[PDB]
């Protein structure tokens, strides 16, 4: 099926699926199960950013969440993507809805990979940064219900012409390029990305979250991954 | 018809169809009869340097080739590139080899764009850097004989196993992801790019050159583009 | 004395020091009286952005000052900085008040300076940005009355503990390393800068400006610079 | 005392003060007895490629050196800097000689800072890259044996004209600007830094190393360090 390698901003608590019972950033290596998360005071209507960090020396990969309020939360984990993902990739963002609702506004969005062989200077490099979205996005594959443009923003979810998010809504943004996130013979495989978030919900309780994530190139949403799923997952295994 | 912008490398004088009557670095306006061209000393051989580069303020596109003995030959042209290019463009390197030939090879090739809406910090931007191409460089798109990953370099035209290259021989590599070059509510676009090349003739009688140029995303090879028209254009008009 | 080259954002018509009659950005080669203006329709207390571009191919010098109301000025000058500017310099921001007063608040500042010698990936590059300002601002050599770390700011010129701007204030804050904007040898010089202002006023009219300035390395704050010579010449000549 | 970390590129192991015995790359947290250290085949005479990384979110520093023939040596050491360094800080080069010698030419030198504070897209950067010294290099501090522009490479560490190596040599080359490494209120502060270098014993019996060091600001080369202490440190502790 797809491969991923995601940060999730889980807004929605399914320890059914093993989430901790917080709102939680988690690194998710191949499963919507985290192999890592901590817990994150999701702020519902604030503007966030998301930092997610890999160098392919230290070999971990690490994502903090924060809003200006100052609250911060931090997750890293050790792993060798070498092993996890395929050469090429895409970088995306996904976002879901279900029974419970959020906006999964995206404000902008930024990228830089390295990727260097041993033959001094020989760098590759993609950077891309959005902090404007336009109707027609062209750079931008989007997926399911994600739409850009309106007011300069990538909504990664439903809302409607009110602003109102809808539920079981799921949508993902990806570069149109992609991205070559390990070679034989690197040095230094290295990548981060940012993304400036507003996740806001009219319900008791927002859901389901944001993630930025990495995937094979011809990656599209699995069929009914809405809601606790991200956008990202066929299933909870 | 494709429209291109193109900063031209051109190393053989087709007097025929304007071209001056030396090697000559020119900036094509939607014609391979550029609207300025200025004399260039090509160094059969050498690796060298082209710098293009374009704001939107001051509105002249300008482009530098030089060598390492520091001969370096420079144009300037005064254009408004919204009133040429589409507001969404690829770029990309082309090369062509005629009657004449030589090694169109590109060592890097590197490109920043910039775009800012109206809007306070509201820069979108792209940058890629390629140092060494990969034989399968799925950010690039490879059009004609361009292959990629030979040496870690990019032969836009055609080059036989023992170094030599070949007559009628066109190719282009474009990046893949489309480039927002402007937009109606653009307070500044500004790109510059930056290629080595090796430009070899084993007869030392070189042709036909190797041009950046930018395109509408949907930019093929025009049919009998070898030679002198540079894979750019459908013909000399 | 020293030599400035600058781009102002000039708040005040001193007709009689040959400013046309309009707040206007203006680009100045070692004198106040500038050698090109643009009409700027300066609006108080929105937050601005300039932009301020070189490139030593195209030998121009552009600057555009922008709301995001969409409201935009633009100026551009030919000149070969080579002939202006030493080697090395600094690059800084200053402002003035006068008898008229204004806030000359920086929410943000960058820079990219870059120098291409011929030899192939020679590029140096200097580029900082601040969004943030400290109290101790450690990479800013602060002249004059400018501050930092209020609000995240740098004030340039003097405000009082309730935000009001005090006349006759001059202030500039200096990247702390020499930049070098061109050599001998040099195939490419070339550079760029940002910076996004609050300019607020109670009185009749805001005076009297931001600068974006380039200058000898060892350059301070001329005597008696406020008002109208925008803390960058010690007269009007 | 200085306070320091550095990455170091040991040429000659000094068993006596806890070396391994062979050439080994390490991690010095404030003293010259590396937390961390791999073994590093030092290739005599060939231009190798070190690149230091560092975020505060994984709190992993880690370095790889490597020569274009693809062997590289990797080492990471898990460190809150905050702890360590002071928020203001030099980055710099250091290498020396002691009884026995070698050149510490350094061809390029690149380092990007980031630090993010609280309040959303806040990040101040700093970036710069040296392919080319110059004889006057004003961005640079020179210590010691240092000096720049002789074949456009910085030579921290004396060598006659012939191209020899001298024995107890020491220099340093730091970055002009300090660099703001962390904060109190820091979301994210991440650095990282190449250099390649040419370290060359016309004896192939090289000392003592190179080091990419982070120091205090007002640091300078401690008395007697030269030989295993690199320029950096004031004894063996
Ligand atoms: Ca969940
Ligand atoms: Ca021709
Ligand atoms: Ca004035
Ligand atoms: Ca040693
Ligand atoms: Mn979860
Ligand atoms: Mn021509
Ligand atoms: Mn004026
Ligand atoms: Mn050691």
């Amino acid at each position: 099926a797809d491969t991923i390698v995601a940060v999730e901003l889980d807004t929605y608590p399914n320890t059914d699926i093993g989430d901790p019972n917080y709102p939680h950033i988690g690194i998710d290596i191949k499963s919507v199960r985290s192999k890592k998360t901590a817990k994150w005071n999701m702020q519902n209507g604030k503007v966030g950013t998301a930092h997610i960090i890999y160098n392919s020396v230290g070999k971990r990969l690490s994502a903090v969440v924060s809003y200006p309020n100052g609250d911060s939360a931090t997750v890293s984990y050790d792993v060798d993507l070498d092993n996890v993902l395929p050469e090429w990739v895409r970088v995306g963002l996904s976002a879901s809805t279900g029974l419970y609702k959020e906006t999964n506004t995206i404000l902008s969005w930024s990228f830089t990979s390295k990727l260097k062989s041993n033959s001094t200077h020989e760098t590759n490099a993609l950077h891309f940064m959005f902090n404007q979205f336009s109707k027609d996005q062209k750079d931008l594959i989007l997926q399911g219900d994600a739409t850009t443009g309106t007011d300069g923003n990538l909504e990664l979810t439903r809302v409607s012409s009110n602003g109102s998010p809808q539920g079981s809504s799921v949508g993902r943004a990806l570069f149109y390029a992609p991205v070559h996130i390990w070679e034989s013979s690197a040095v230094v495989a290295s990548f981060d990305a940012t993304f400036t978030f507003l996740i806001k919900s009219p319900d008791s309780h927002p859901a389901d979250g944001i993630a930025f994530f990495i995937s094979n190139i011809d990656s599209s949403i699995p069929s009914g991954s809405t809601g606790r799923l991200l956008g990202l997952f066929p299933d909870a295994n």
